[PDB]
C-alpha cells in the first residue's frame, strides 16, 4: 500500500511516530505486510474543506486489493480513529480516497508487481 | 470532491481566497455541495512541463460522479479560466486530471460514503 | 503524462536537471511527445517505507495509454535505473504507481483531451 496524508496542521503536530504507527495499523487492517507499506506525510499545507481552514486531513490509500467495500468500512473506521487520537481531528475532518490497483500498474524493485509473482 | 492544485508559482502569488473561490466555482459547475469540497494548494513546488520551468499548474479533481465527458469540458473551461484570472497562467499551462470515484472508495465521517447513503 | 516524484532525500540531492532528464527518458520509453510531459518533484518530504525513514522515492505516473503491462515493465526498469543513477537509491526503494487515463478525464488547453482530438 501507498498512503499519502496531507494536513493543514503544522508539522510539529504530527508526531514522529505517526508513520510507524499508521504502518502497523494498516498492516493489520488490510492484511498486508508492514514492509510493503509506504507512508507520505505532508503537513503545514494549505487545505480548505467547505471553504474552511479548520484542521483537516486529506488521505489517499493505494493498494493491490484489500479494498473491498466491506474492507473500506474497517479501514475508514481505523484510520479515522487513529487521526482523532494522534492529530486531534474531528471525525468529519478526515477525508480518505481508496485506489484499488492492478499488479500491472505498480512498479517495485525494478519491475512490475505482476512480473514478480506467480 | 477532493481537489489538489500544485504550482511552481510562489505561495505569495496564490491569493488567500483562492481555495474559497475555487470551492464556490466547483460547487456550481459540478452541482455539488460546497461543504463536500476539499481543496489542497501546493505552491512554490518544482514542476516542469515539456522540460520548462515556466509557470504551470497541475491539478487533480476527484469526485463521486459529476465527471461525465460533457461535464469535464465545462469544469476544464471554468477551472482554466479561474487559474488564468487568479494565477495569470496561460491556457496551455493548466493541466487537470479527473478521477471518477465509487462511493465504496471514499471514507468520510468515519465510514465509507456508500455506508452512509441509501 | 503527468509524473509526481516524492522523496525524503533533501532537495539539494535532487539535481537541477532531474526533471528535464526524466522528461526525455519518459518521452522515449512511453513514445510520447516531450511537450506533453509534466514532472512534479517534492523533496525533503516525510516518507517511511516498512516504517523506515531510509532514502526512498514514491512516484506516480499518469498517462492516456502507453501503460500496457509490457510497457510498464520497461518504464519501471528505466525510471528505477534513472533514480538509482541520479538519486543513488537502491532498486527496492523506488515505488511507482501507474494510472491509465481516458481522454475524457484530462483537461488541457482549456478543454478535455477528448474534445481536442479526432
Amino acid at each position: 500500500p501507498m498512503v499519502r496524508v496531507a494536513t493543514n496542521l503544522p508539522d510539529k503536530d504530527v508526531p514522529a511516530n505517526f508513520e510507524e504507527r499508521l504502518t502497523d495499523l494498516l498492516a493489520e487492517s488490510m492484511n498486508k505486510p508492514r514492509n510493503r507499506i509506504a507512508i507520505e506525510v505532508l503537513a503545514g499545507q494549505r487545505i480548505t474543506h467547505g471553504a474552511s481552514r479548520n484542521p483537516v486531513a486529506v488521505i489517499k490509500v493505494e493498494s493491490i486489493g484489500a479494498l473491498s467495500a466491506d474492507d473500506n468500512i474497517r479501514h475508514t473506521q481505523k484510520i479515522t480513529q487513529f487521526c482523532q487520537d494522534t492529530l486531534k481531528l474531528p471525525k468529519d475532518k478526515v477525508i480518505i480516497t481508496y485506489f484499488d490497483l492492478q499488479p500491472i500498474h505498480v512498479g517495485f524493485n525494478g519491475t512490475t508487481v505482476a512480473a514478480a509473482t506467480m
